[PDB]
DNA sequence: AGGGTGAGTCAGGATG
DNA sequence: CATCCTGACTCACCCT
């Protein structure tokens, strides 16, 4: 059971879409929030359990795309 | 520890009353459809872990009684 | 990051 | 067969 978005160990199918913890909680505060997320790279960096941090623009458009929905 | 309505072990307090989880899913279930339950005894039925299943009647007012509401 | 509670789903047993 | 009632499982939100 791995993360669709970051290859971390699975907890459940959350908003949709098989997605560990963290995840589940940024993507959440992601939909609902105020963020000015902005790709340091070419909006596709590589999202994993440490990578993750660096870019919530890619982690958001990776859980999108996964079909993530509140 | 125990559930005030069939004294099962409890699972927590749901509606306002400590209780185990089937007594609390009955309880939603009787207040949002019908309750039109008739007692084949003398509405005054054992209800514990064996026995709830037998009189929803008896059941419901003991979760009324126990001081269970939405 | 995790506990507490509400709610949807599913399957199984009893019934008709 | 089908319908109804039950309770375990899973996930939602909220607050710590
Ligand atoms: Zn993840
Ligand atoms: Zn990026
Ligand atoms: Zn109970
Ligand atoms: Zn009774």
């Amino acid at each position: 059971k791995l993360c669709l978005v970051c290859s971390d160990e699975a907890s459940g199918c959350h908003y949709g879409v098989l997605t560990c913890g963290s995840c589940k909680v940024f993507f959440k505060r992601a939909v609902e929030g105020q963020h000015n997320y902005l790709c340091a790279g070419r909006n596709d960096c590589i999202i994993d359990k440490i990578r993750r941090k660096n870019c919530p623009a890619c982690r958001y458009r990776k859980c999108l795309q996964a079909g993530m929905n509140l």
